[PDB]
């Protein structure tokens, strides 16, 4: 079979070229206004495959500069603008989480919302079409139903692992004794919020016979019946610029990776093919200090934290091993750099991160995260 390599270069092949397009897509932005001069422009044009051509963006007015630098500019500031929580289309999936899913409640201040929804569809298609990131992470269940892939109980584990414990009872156990009933509870606004689950429901006993419908039927309720029109509206404008049998050929993990240059960053596999010069070693204590400072940091940061050493947003296929620089292959690499008062830098070409001796834990994790929270 194909790696997830292979299968984006078998994916490129196959999005081929559009001739019947201009082949400069102009679209004039003010920075204020990045969002509805945005939605304006992409939700009027002719046909969606004009959003195929050749991104020329000008912001306020900003005369002759590089139409590939601020494209990839635009693509921030719209992510940043789209998935603004604040906004009512996407909210967070839990409190402690920071992945995003579709407000069920999105149409309530947003009576234009399925619009709204097509118009990310089109960001979404067209930076996947023109090689480009989009800034956020949805959780697991979004991408899968962008791939018409069933959503499942595992998927309950990444957003809810409380809830995902007591389904995986109920799936090993016989609830019988329980008297669950076909209804879900919700606790909105200090309130209990009751939903039968089929009609009658609340007279219907979870038993075994059952059951699996019972945890289908949870599934469907959590993560898909309340926002079916909003996603579809979303693919729709997805499906404009990448044809839906071309982006099954991944799964949902290649899927995020693709979209969002995002996924699991196994922190071990960093460890093992790290190396370290001028008197740093795996046992010395601002190591251990620096191993643990990225190990409770969130998947998102240990990315950032990447880029900052490495220049790029990937990481090397078949782990850390393989990770090359700008002269050829080198490994990570952490070298002893600097004096406290001093925040790391990072030489991109030689994948190095100049730390200074930091004298404690927390003075580490500040300085260390100062020195990343501008990239
Ligand atoms: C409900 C408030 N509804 C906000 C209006 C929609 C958001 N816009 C938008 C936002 C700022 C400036 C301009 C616009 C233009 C319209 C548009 C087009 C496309 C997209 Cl993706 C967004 C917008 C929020 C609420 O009540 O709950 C807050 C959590």
């Amino acid at each position: 079979s194909r790696d997830y390599k292979r299968k984006y270069e078998f994916f490129r092949r196959k999005l081929k070229k559009q001739n019947d397009i201009p082949n400069k897509f102009e679209m004039k932005l003010r920075r204020a206004t990045v969002l509805e001069d945005s939605y304006r422009r992409i939700m009027g044009v002719k046909r969606a495959d004009f959003l195929k051509a050749r991104l020329w963006i000008e912001f306020d007015g900003e005369k002759g500069l590089d139409y590939g630098g601020v494209a990839r500019e635009w693509f921030f500031l719209i992510s940043k603008e789209m998935f603004n929580p604040y906004y009512g289309l996407f909210e967070y999936s839990a409190t402690d989480n920071y992945t995003l899913q579709i407000n069920p409640n999105s149409g309530l201040c947003n009576e234009d919302h399925l619009s709204y929804f097509k118009f990310i569809g089109r960001v979404a298609g067209m930076a996947v079409y023109h090689g480009k990131l989009l800034d956020g992470f949805f959780i697991r269940p979004f991408y899968k139903m962008m791939l018409h892939k069933p959503i499942t109980l595992h998927d309950m584990e990444s957003v809810d692992s409380e809830y995902y414990n007591s389904l995986r009872w109920i799936l090993e156990n016989d609830p019988t004794e329980l008297d669950l009933r076909f209804i879900i509870d919700e606790e909105l606004f200090g309130q209990t919020h009751q939903h039968e689950l089929k009609n009658g429901g609340s007279e219907i006993v979870v038993t075994n016979k059952n059951k699996k419908e019972y945890i289908y039927l949870v599934i469907q309720w959590r993560f898909v019946n309340r926002i079916q029109k909003q996603m579809a509206a979303f693919k729709e404008g997805f499906f404009e610029l990448i044809p839906q049998d071309l982006i099954k050929i991944f799964d949902e993990n290649e899927l995020e990776l693709l979209m969002c240059g995002l996924g699991d960053v196994d922190v071990n596999d960093w460890r093992e093919h790290t190396k370290y010069k001028n008197g740093y070693s795996a046992n010395h204590q601002v190591i251990q200090w620096f191993w643990k400072a990225v190990l409770m940091m969130d998947s998102e940061k240990r990315i950032r934290l990447l880029q900052f050493v490495t220049g790029t947003s990937r990481v090397p296929m078949n782990g850390f091993a393989e990770l090359y620089g700008s002269n050829g292959p080198q490994s990570f690499t952490v070298e002893q750099w600097g004096t406290p008062e001093k925040l790391p830098r990072a030489h991109t070409c030689f994948n190095r991160l100049d730390l200074p001796p930091y004298e404690s834990f927390e003075e580490l994790w500040d300085k260390l995260q100062m020195a990343i929270e501008n990239t």
